[PDB]
DNA sequence: ACATGACATG
DNA sequence: ACATGTCATGT
């Protein structure tokens, strides 16, 4: 992850979600992700990507 | 409005950057589950994922 | 590049 | 009210 060459970019993900689910993610950044939102969500989406398989 | 008065929830945006691959992933997910809706394979993910942390 | 939203179509 | 995308602005 992080910096070098030729690394893919990333892509939007947009979508609408509770209230209280995104004040979850936001407060789960500004505890472990320096408040970015976007980071604090792919760490949750990759949790919720294992629990799948 | 009405709905509103019995509990209904307006949803709001979440707008995030992820790696192609995630995206990729949570498409597969998305036809597999929910009719290739990727907004709601989204959330069910997210739902799952923050049921681990708390 | 990335992070957040405001715009902007179906 | 949703679903998905592209612009635009400040990092």
């Amino acid at each position: 992850n992080s910096v070098f060459f030729g690394k893919k970019k990333k892509v939007s993900l947009h979508l609408l979600v509770d209230p209280d689910m995104k004040d979850e993610i936001i407060k789960y950044a500004q505890e472990k992700d320096f408040d970015n939102v976007s980071q604090a969500g792919r760490e949750i989406l990759k949790k919720g990507l294992e629990q799948i398989a």
